[PDB]
């Protein structure tokens, strides 16, 4: 019947992280692995549920702890450490790589077949990680607040890229989306961008409206369609 | 085993059209109907194959004859017909509606569950037809050279809209895509736009390169992914 989950301790320098690894015990042997990067709030029920859903699709999934000590922040207390990441992208990248290493350390994971998904800040985190040249098959971002690349990033992405974007999301500027697409074009990345009408930021979270942060709202249609697009990409590229 | 096809005679004023209707004889009773609008060349093997593939998915599909007398043009001989449509959008719309009426006339079609897909000019045709307020559940455009709306079109689309766009297609301007998306936003249409990286115009046709028209090339990845997105939307909205 049910999927199983277990805590995974890992480190990034002096920071101790506690992720949660989801897999189907009913399935035997190595299988594709997915890192799930949460929203800025941190490792929360939303991210863990997405990892569970991935285990139910036949994957081994690690819900990542970016902040360390499984810390969760509310809207008020958040800028430390989110600005920490934007102001030091090398540090941000190492923290993401630590999660990918923790995934690949699990014996249920086929290390040759790994991907990453992420939500909001976690979506941005997927793209940062891909830009290091990590050996990812695919990344999928969900309402990710993507950044333009750093000098030296050109040509490094090895993964397929699917960006699922809320078409009315006020937190992501048109100019940024165009710049990122132009990077993908330049490098001939295997890329897609799916614009989801009537969707804003955090469209995948039924609690999106609970934070009192403007520009965040749930849209079940966008959640379903983006998840299906992700599922299709993984089925195409794995197995 | 195999799907079946039959010719369907219909008229738009003085113009006699000969479409081709595809269905599974193994399936009994009314089923969702799809009009397939071809590229500018006219009713050809490419369009008929897509109608066949739709019949294999459980739909009743009419490959439309826009030009009349099942006429096909090559790249050289094409403009007199095509400029005819762009210079008289009301006429273009009536010609499209005649195909939709011919579909709905077939006893295998559930008239309450109809959609339209189109390729290139046929994609543009789907959007023109939806702008009349036709009772379509969904339209899906594949490398469609979409036009901005006519004065008086606002609020009229009742269908879901999925636009599958080749991200490097030189025949469709960024400004046009942005304008169309802004119409969808304004009216709160149930819309998506899927940008397919590395794809140009006519990405769904393995013969795209055979016409000697610059900007046209096949991309099997884009063909597959756009077809899957279409199939998903139909499964979501029908049944
Ligand atoms: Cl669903
Ligand atoms: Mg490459
Ligand atoms: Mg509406």
């Amino acid at each position: 019947g049910a999927m199983t989950a277990r805590k995974v301790d890992y480190t990034d320098g002096a920071t101790r992280c506690i992720g949660e690894f989801h897999w189907d015990e009913g399935k035997s042997g190595p299988r594709p692995g997915v890192v799930v990067f949460p929203e800025a709030f941190g490792l929360n029920d939303h991210a863990k549920e997405r990892a569970r859903r991935l285990a139910d699709l036949g994957f081994a999934a690690l819900a990542a702890d970016m902040h360390g000590d499984a810390q969760v922040f509310d809207a008020a207390s958040l800028s430390s450490t989110i600005q920490g990441y934007y102001g030091d992208r090398a540090h941000w990248r190492r923290r993401a790589q630590a999660a990918l290493d923790a995934l690949t350390a699990q014996p249920e994971v086929d290390g040759s077949k790994v991907a990453a998904i992420g939500f909001c800040f976690g979506g941005a985190t997927c793209l940062e990680l891909a830009r290091t040249g990590a050996p990812l098959t695919a990344i999928v971002t969900f309402h990710g607040g993507l950044l333009p690349e750093m000098a030296g990033d050109a040509g490094r992405i090895q993964s397929s890229v699917l960006v699922c974007h809320g078409a009315d999301d006020p937190l992501v500027q048109d100019e940024t989306m165009k710049a990122v697409m132009d990077e993908f074009r330049r490098d001939k990345v295997d890329w897609q961008v799916l614009y989801l009408g009537n969707a804003v930021h955090s469209f995948t979270d039924p609690l999106a409206g609970s934070h009192g942060i403007p520009g965040l709202a749930y849209d079940a249609t966008a959640e379903a369609r983006s998840w299906t697009a992700m599922c299709n990409l993984f089925s195409e590229l794995f197995g």
